[PDB]
C-alpha cells in the first residue's frame, strides 16, 4: 500500500498472507476453511497466515494452516489477467473470534463513488521499495467504468474496476496482490494490478468479486 495507514494489528480480520517462505501475496477469509486471492498469485506450497500483524514477529494471534487445495478460476486468462480470482481451501478449520473472522460475500456489486478499505503488506513506495512488516491500510472510492477505460484503453474487462485516485499517490502495489477490498463490510474487489503504483492517471485495478459469487459458492459448496 503506498500512501496508506498502520490499520492496528488485527484490525482487518478477515486479512490473510499467503506464505511460501515468505509473505508474497494477501488474500481474504470468507470462512472457516476457505481463502478468496488473486489467480496471478497461484504457486504450490503455500501456507496461509490468519491472525497477522507482523509478518516477521510471532505476537500470539496467528493461526498457520496450510493450503490443502487451490483452484483458479475455470476462464482465468494470466496475458490479460481477466478472472483473475482463486479459491484456497485450509488443511483445517480457523478458529473464528474477534481477530480472525471471515468477510462477508457481496449479494450486489458495488458502484462508482463508494469508499472502501484496502489493505495489505505490499509495497510502499512508488519510485523505490519498501515492504512493510504490519498490515497497511488505505480508504479509497471506487471510480467509474468510463475513467476506468480512459486510463486503460483496450484492457478493462467487466470482470474488472477501478479504485483509487487518479491524481496519484495512494494505491495498493507490489506484494498486495490477491488482498481485499472491503466496502460497506462486502468482499467487492481482490487486488490485481496496474501501471506501477500510485501513478498518475493510473489506479488500481481489481477483480470484481460480485460477478463470481455464483462460482464461489457452488466450489465451496462441492470441495
Ligand atoms: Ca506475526
Amino acid at each position: 500500500i503506498v500512501g496508506g495507514y498502520t490499520c492496528g494489528a488485527n484490525t482487518v480480520p478477515y486479512q490473510v498472507s499467503l506464505n511460501s517462505g515468505y509473505h508474497f501475496c494477501g488474500g481474504s477469509l470468507i470462512n472457516s476453511q476457505w481463502v478468496v486471492s488473486a489467480a496471478h498469485c497461484y504457486k504450490s506450497g503455500i501456507q496461509v497466515r490468519l491472525g497477522e500483524d507482523n509478518i516477521n514477529v510471532v505476537e500470539g494471534n496467528e493461526q498457520f494452516i496450510s493450503a490443502s487445495k487451490s483452484i483458479v478460476h475455470p476462464s482465468y486468462n494470466s496475458n490479460t489477467l481477466n478472472n483473475d480470482i482463486m479459491l484456497i481451501k485450509l488443511k483445517s478449520a480457523a478458529s473464528l473470534n474477534s481477530r480472525v473472522a471471515s468477510i462477508s460475500l457481496p449479494t450486489s456489486c458495488a458502484s462508482a463513488g463508494t469508499q472502501c478499505l484496502i489493505s495489505g503488506w505490499g509495497n510502499t513506495k512508488s519510485s523505490g521499495t519498501s515492504y512493510p512488516d504490519v498490515l497497511k491500510c488505505l480508504k479509497a472510492p471506487i471510480l467509474s467504468d468510463s475513467s476506468c477505460k480512459s486510463a486503460y484503453p483496450g484492457q478493462i474487462t467487466s470482470n474488472m474496476f477501478c479504485a483509487g485516485y487518479l491524481e496519484g499517490g495512494k494505491d495498493s502495489c507490489q506484494g498486495d496482490s490477491g488482498g481485499p477490498v472491503v466496502c460497506s463490510g462486502k468482499l467487492q474487489g481482490i487486488v490485481s494490478w496496474g501501471s506501477g503504483c500510485a501513478q498518475k492517471n493510473k489506479p488500481g485495478v481489481y477483480t470484481k468479486v460480485c460477478n463470481y459469487v455464483s462460482w464461489i459458492k457452488q466450489t465451496i459448496a462441492s470441495n
